[PDB]
């Protein structure tokens, strides 16, 4: 008997989820899979779609609480965004008036948004722990950040980060290619959202050439700057490596969260009728990516997943203990790190920076002390200089007031 | 277009070699299999035999120098025994007169293997390097200790160490509860001939505990390990190191005994004859190194992705260990490349041993790079299994005396 | 206002202690020395004496308990032998029928000497933690190993285990070239009796090649022969013998009266010379480890200044030896001021001495998990995991005899 | 026993001298030799310190580098590449991009860098194959050309020496009132990017007060700074946590190297007839120190760039590090202090990545890699500015460098 946990079942992705666990449902047993979130009416019409598509294949349940979605849950999805989409427009719009980036992820939006999810994943990873003990599979934003929070401070092992960035890249290569998923691999390390790709083999062979060649033929790297790094990078990287120029088109247009509301609400009238996954839904291919991991978990064939855990020598230049988003073997419920040499200078500057950002801000939350606070957001490279730094701490500890208090 | 060298053609193990590769040949193109060894009329008898098996469905060849063997291969097989079963011999039956365990690649009697090996595998590694760039498949012994030396000082990457204990484990295994081969996965690390299994796992299932239980029931007794030592311990240990826990049992036993070389002798002779005339392996082979080896080659020529416990860097396998030494572990082989994957920690009581004999290995490496006989004495010494102080020159004199025409010292 | 504590005041070594604390007393201030002994009466009759030496220089105090000594104190000297001689006794003398080693600090010996300190050591070192906080000195035996448990389990920072065969070893080599004692630094390193010299420094000046060539016209059966040296390229410490000549260390320890038993009679003569002795009597100064005194001395001193010196005392390698892990307690030097000691820079260490090292170091951490977990079935693969330990057809029995001869002491089940 | 000095025309030479002087009463200088590129220039300066010496070692003069190092014990690195007309253009040309321009920090320190190594290269060749001497390094940006040396060239007895360390110590000294060697610090980081974790004076933990003192305008680092972060900073750190505040300054005022020259300009032509010095001034005190440490059998606490060996424990043994080091009899070991704070690390590891990225430019002779390294420091450009902030850079250093 096997249950799979979502939480935020309201969620305009749930669809494409339930998709992939279809799909997955022939290779695999799936009893049930039940449903959580606070907004319960957002979550109703969902559901009532997801029903339409399951048609009796698994049971499908909604729970009031989140400990009974869990409790007899093999496997916890975390799918919710804490703050909603009220809170991400507060995580790009802020820092933008110091003349800093804003954005979901990246920078001081990522830091805002990783002190609202802090406290819920904890006590999330608490209940679970106290209960089924089940894998939790994330996406939740930062899904990096809060991966490295999990496994390194709540200590919990069975934590492991998602994103949708690998998935897409190795679709792409295949399609390119004309072969199959699993007949890519990749030699990939970084953070999410601040990852590098430095070999592409396909059904083997080395590719590499034939990728960046491919990659050639203004808002995005130029053709010197593959010649130059020789990396494929994170589009992410851009608001690092482009910084002017990514201000200044946030700055000039709509805020994104604003946007994606109107994409949302346009969403949720098609799901109330809608027979099958509307086309203006197909971050999308999130959900493959999870059923795939799950299906993985489950068989004891051993499989590559691109997921966040802890490095344990897959980067030998780097810490053992730092979260990165990097390749394993999955095989029967556990993640094996596998060996890929040393990492580039280019790309460890990076991901030192950012993994020393990322500790700053967990101990400050975890000390609830604006010092420590402070100390976190200068050491962000897109954070403020020491002139802005008190106010906009002030303003975003202002606007995430019902989610965290420092003192 | 595909060609494997097997450097040593005259083994008497050949033939179950070309057995293993006659199966993969079906999933895996090979044109050609060529054949080297010292002894030409040796290994005529048994490439003879060799070609009546293979009916031709590759090309079986002979080459007179090893250039000429490893020249366009792909994969090449070290299965040679420097200096023969003389040489053995003398590594068993020496160190039996000052008191010392006398075997074959435990202890004495492997350091002088290992000083036999070094110069010819020396000398191979570089023909290879200069020419066709193979990886190099190697079972000849003491394997882990020779790996170390490519890896490390020869500095060869693709040279890796195949041993038997680990395929047989597994065979075992999986016939105990009647699934796959590669239906068995394990926590397995340590030194070849010296390597220790912390978890068992079947079909995803941990079956560890069944294992201990089923080990008690197993069934001259008195040469194993006890009972309490299972539940003392909690490691299923490679029966190696009895000489290492049971030394004085296991020096009464080879000493009050035929040496083991001499039971091979006869072994091996009596196969010889039989290869004069069979059409079929007769059963007095049957062992199973060659299905390890195939099934390497095979995983290393394809892109599925399939896991073989090897000799290589450590390199985070292992993570309270070295990322430089070369263990016994498992890996994932795929498209020419092999990967370690992460095991977690190592069990203090296994780390003793496996950092006591490393150390010893690398000091037996260095008295040989230097071709030092001060160097000798210092490597000797530093094994659990060595001299003391009072028997280490006489023991060093006698062996450098009987490897005369294989090692040079100063 | 300072004050040194001293455990185990009734030991016969106290004179050559107070002597050393004597010596520094010119250079730091010294207020009071206080006393505890678990035997009144024997420390009755060596604080007699030591009081006559002191003269007044500062104060002499006895504590009837543990808590009463180190309460005040900036430091606290561990010099007491858990079990005693009889405790020793049986160290050195229930691992002889096995045909192992038996001896106070090295193999099965050191593993029942180990069972029998820690939850002494647990227990003083609580006390000390939850008063005063301050620095022990460690003469206690197996030093080294109580060092490991202290630092890496108790996690007590303020923890330096001593030994005298350092100090033994530097006044040596001054001698011979008539230098002082801080004229000579050292590559050294390894666990406590179980060290390791690479290189010999007098002056400034590389005398290593030198010191080996002295080695040998040392005039014998019992010691390292001279290609021993050529061989290794390491003065090594003197208790390797038990390791690399196990077969006549142990036909040695087998036919002569146990250490132990000499020792008692050794003791009983100095206890009676100390009753009216006006000077240190010569009988103590010539014999077993006498100068440790000087170590612990010259320790607290340079503890106490800010000038900076070189010790070498066990603590954490944190970087000494690039080639060991940093948590392992060592025996190496360290540059000791203001209260701290930091570890110094050494290169790597010889695959020779890594060997034993690593090895005991294994040894040492499954006989603190054995304890810490009061394990038989534990104890038991510590035991066989040491280089000296029984074969397994040995072990069952030879652990239960150590656990019965501890039954006081300590319980594992 | 000899010194020789390579840059003997530097203006900052009559210190190093003076410095010499007072540690040849307690070891012995045979003689100091001197080596410039600028010879009428460096006859001036050499002339003044004849005066000085007054025969107390034996002042010589080399017309080549190889006839100042031969049979040298100390070589003493104080030239500059490209002169001050290098550190105007270093100074001048990031500003045109919106950049920090700065003689060692950033794109400055970028173009400092690859004018130096072709010249050391060749420098610690001659050294090597001939008396093979410790060399003690100024030339900047030293600790940038230190990791070069120990690490690429792998020479080992190269140690880089800077300002910093000893002017703060002197500073803590007076605050207190104690000697230079009565002050112990937490000290690590690269060189102009250096943290204080702890001060010690004569063993009493004072860093508390070290604070509070620091907090008795607007372009230096405010107290709720110092309360956030509990490290004390070097000074050069504000080019990176307060880049827009220190851009405006530079942007709107002579370049520094123009004051640097009118003062060099004013105290050569002062050397000309000077009996005594007249009124980075003090590192002339760090070299002496040193040499006069490295050469007896005392052991005495430098802080000095070189390889790390464990003394920070959460960074890697390779990385050169300014820290502290006991030296004696020719050795320099470095001692243990526990954990980096993860705030610094952040920096050294930045700007460590950028230094090899720089390095392994420069040896493959690669403007690719070079747009590389730029790309990668902290205060580096954006890609719009990058391909032509390089063209103009390398067309500047046209003589001293030359990238393919
Ligand atoms: N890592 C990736 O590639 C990736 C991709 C897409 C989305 N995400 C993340 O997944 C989340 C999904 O958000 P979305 O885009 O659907 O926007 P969304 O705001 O509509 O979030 C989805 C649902 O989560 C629910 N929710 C919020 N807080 C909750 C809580 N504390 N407990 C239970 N439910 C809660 C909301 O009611 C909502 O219905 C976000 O954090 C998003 O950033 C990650
Ligand atoms: N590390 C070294 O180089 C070094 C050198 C000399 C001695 N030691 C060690 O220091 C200790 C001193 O022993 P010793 O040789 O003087 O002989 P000893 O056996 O007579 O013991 C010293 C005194 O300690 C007292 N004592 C025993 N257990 C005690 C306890 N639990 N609390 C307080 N006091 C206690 C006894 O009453 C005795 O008078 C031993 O462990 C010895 O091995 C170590
Ligand atoms: O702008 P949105 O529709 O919210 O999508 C934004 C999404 O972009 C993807 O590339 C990231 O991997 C997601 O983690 C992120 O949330
Ligand atoms: O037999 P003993 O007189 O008690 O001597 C035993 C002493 O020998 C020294 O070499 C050791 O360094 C000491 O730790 C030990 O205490
Ligand atoms: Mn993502
Ligand atoms: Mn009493
Ligand atoms: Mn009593
Ligand atoms: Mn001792």
């Amino acid at each position: 008997h096997m249950r799979i946990a979502v939480i935020g079942g309201g969620s305009s992705y749930t669809p494409e989820l339930v998709k992939g666990l279809l799909d997955i449902s022939e290779d695999v047993r799936i009893d049930e899979v039940i449903f959580y979130d606070i907004d319960e009416e957002k979550q109703k019409i969902v559901v009532d779609f997801v029903k339409r598509l399951v048609k009796d294949r698994f049971k499908v349940l909604i729970s009031d609480t989140f400990e009974g979605a869990v409790v007899d849950a093999k496997y916890v999805i975390f799918q919710f965004r804490p703050g909603g989409l009220k809170g991400r427009e507060n995580d790009e719009g802020i820092p933008l008036k110091y003349g800093l980036i804003g954005q979901e992820t990246t920078g001081v939006g990522g830091f805002s948004a990783a002190l609202r999810a802090f406290p819920i994943v904890e006590e999330y990873v608490d209940t679970v722990r106290k209960t089924s003990n089940a894998t939790i599979v994330n996406f939740t934003n930062p899904s990096g950040h809060i991966t490295e929070f999990v496994r390194n401070y709540l200590e919990y092992e069975k934590f492991i980060g998602l994103c949708n960035v690998p998935i897409n890249f190795i679709r792409e290569i295949a399609e390119m290619f004309s072969a199959r998923l699993e007949d890519v691999f990749l030699k990939y390390y970084g953070l999410n959202h601040l990852s590098f790709i430095e070999k592409v083999f396909v059904k083997g062979e080395d590719v590499t050439e034939k990728v960046f060649e491919n990659l050639k033929l203004d808002e995005d790297f130029p053709t010197w700057f593959y010649d130059s790094v020789r990396l494929i990078v994170n589009p992410y990287l851009r608001y690092y490596l482009m910084e002017k120029k990514m201000f200044k088109k946030i700055s000039t247009h709509e805020l994104r969260a604003r946007e994606v509301m109107k994409i949302e609400k346009e969403l949720f009238e098609k799901y109330r009728t809608a027979v099958e996954i509307p086309e203006e839904l197909t971050g999308s291919m999130y959900s493959t990516a999870a059923a795939h991991l799950i299906r993985d978990l489950e068989t004891d064939e051993g499989k590559i997943h691109i997921v966040n855990t802890r490095n344990n020598g897959s980067i030998e230049n780097l810490p053992d203990d730092y979260v990165l988003e990097i390749p394993c073997y999955v095989r029967s419920g556990r993640v094996h790190t596998l060996s890929q040499g040393k990492g580039d200078h280019f790309a460890l500057s990076f991901i030192h920076a950012v993994k020393m950002y990322e500790r700053l801000t967990i101990e400050a939350y975890l000390k609830r002390s604006k010092k420590l606070a402070l100390k976190a957001l200068l050491s962000h490279p897109l954070g403020p200089d020491v002139e802005d730094a008190k106010d906009l701490l002030e303003e975003i500890l202002e606007a995430n007031r019902e989610y965290v208090k420092l003192g």
